[PDB]
């Protein structure tokens, strides 16, 4: 085999990152995940996730945990509305389609992949600060932790990777959009008419260059997000401290002044907000050629791309499924030839799926865009 008494060192826990874990334990390989996260109870801030037949579905289903990801996941209806409260359209699952893409809680899917490896699999309160190649291992280098070695390395450690300089020397760039979350808690209680206005389904509604996502239901909880151009006041970020829930607050109900009172009370009531430049590791040309020793990227490290048009997690599902199944399928004659056959169809279906989230960025930000 290409890895029989050799380990495999995966740079981040996230669910890419645990995805290729099992994925490669399951065919006897000795793989270790290093997680910057101080231990397993540690809350995942989002949304849901929704896996994909062929990409994200085919990979839980490689690793035995297809039955386990439906038993956790709510197949969710959608409805378009506009910023008076109308509801526009309204479209629920049909009973045939409960299997298209399920929504599960980011915990749930976090704590499938992790009850499915060994014991000590991830190791935990891991950030890896620097990589070192050596004539047959990586030295990895931890935040003040004792250092590891590996015969592989795979930097799954999401978009914001500083860990990546031996395989491209492409940055991270932002796009301009910018996103602010929030959880409302008891939602039927404490935004009620937005709740109502929801009725059980995801909601989207669009006005003059400000989106609103929500999910009235991710566990009890009500997410949601707004979205707009970044402001050219913020070439600094500044007027709005998100450590100062009355700074957002102001602000989001100037931007929101002609929308409906549902929405706004959403605003009013909301404890907390984190704001988030939307950004991309744009795929171009090749990365480097002849690295000192085996190591390349999936997921978000690989190809952070905008997320409003659903493209994310499942194209760092299926990275794992071929990364993985070209180290253990026996048809390579080393752990380059393997890396170089993932990269090369990413690289594919990577690009086309940032083009689209790219165009469909460009079109959901003009100001006079409807669903
Ligand atoms: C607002 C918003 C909304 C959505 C989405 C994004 C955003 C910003 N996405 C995108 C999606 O969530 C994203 O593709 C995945 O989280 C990618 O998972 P990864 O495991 O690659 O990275 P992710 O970022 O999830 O995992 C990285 C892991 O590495 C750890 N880590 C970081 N640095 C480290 C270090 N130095 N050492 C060790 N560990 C380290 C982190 O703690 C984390 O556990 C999405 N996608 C989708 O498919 N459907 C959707 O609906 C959405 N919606
Ligand atoms: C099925 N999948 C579900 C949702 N995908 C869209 C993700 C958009 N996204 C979001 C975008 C920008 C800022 C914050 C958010 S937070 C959010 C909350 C609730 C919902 Cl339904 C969606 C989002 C697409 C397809």
């Amino acid at each position: 085999n290409l890895l029989s008494d050799k380990n495999v060192a995966i740079i981040g826990g996230g669910p890419v990152g645990l995805t290729m874990a099992k994925l490669l334990q399951q065919n006897g390989i000795d793989v270790s995940v290093y997680e910057r996260d101080n231990d397993r109870e540690a809350r995942i801030f989002g949304g849901t996730l929704d896996l994909h037949k062929g990409s994200g579905q085919e990979a839980m289903k490689k690793a035995g945990l297809l039955q386990t990801y439906y038993d956790l996941a709510l197949p969710m209806g959608v409805n378009i509305a506009d910023e008076k409260g109308n509801i526009l359209s309204t479209k629920n699952v049909k009973p045939e389609n409960r299997f298209d893409n399920p929504e599960i809680n980011r915990n749930d899917l976090r704590a499938i992949l992790l009850n499915s490896l060994e014991n000590d699999t991830v190791i935990w309160d891991r950030k890896l600060v620097m990589l070192e190649p050596g004539k047959k291992k990586w030295t990895l280098t931890f935040e003040n932790k004792p250092s590891e070695t590996a015969d592989l390395v795979i930097i799954a450690n999401g978009g914001m990777s500083k860990v990546r300089k031996f395989v491209t020397d492409t940055e991270v760039e932002e796009t301009g959009t910018f996103n602010i979350q929030a959880d409302i808690h008891h939602p039927e209680v404490n935004c009620p008419g937005f709740f109502q206005l929801c009725n059980g389904n995801r909601l989207m509604a669009a006005h003059q260059g400000n989106l609103l996502f929500a999910n009235p239901n991710n566990n009890g909880a009500l997410h949601f997000g707004i979205s707009f151009k970044t402001p050219d006041e913020w070439k600094n970020q500044t007027q709005v401290d998100f450590q100062n829930r009355n700074s957002v607050v102001d602000f989001l109900l100037k931007e929101f002044s002609d929308w409906d009172e549902r929405y706004k009370e959403l605003i009013r009531v909301t404890s907390s907000f984190v704001g988030l430049a939307t950004r991309i590791f744009p795929l171009g040309k090749s990365w480097k050629s002849k690295r000192p020793l085996p190591i390349t990227m999936i997921g978000d490290a690989a190809h952070l791309m905008p997320p409003f048009a659903g493209q994310g997690v499942n194209s760092g599902l299926m990275d794992a499924l071929i990364l993985s199944d070209n180290l253990t399928n026996g048809k390579f004659n080393s752990i380059e030839e393997a890396i170089e056959n993932y990269e090369q169809q990413m690289f594919i279906y990577g690009k086309e799926a940032q083009e689209e989230s790219t165009q469909n960025e460009i079109e959901m930000f003009k100001p006079d865009f409807t669903f």
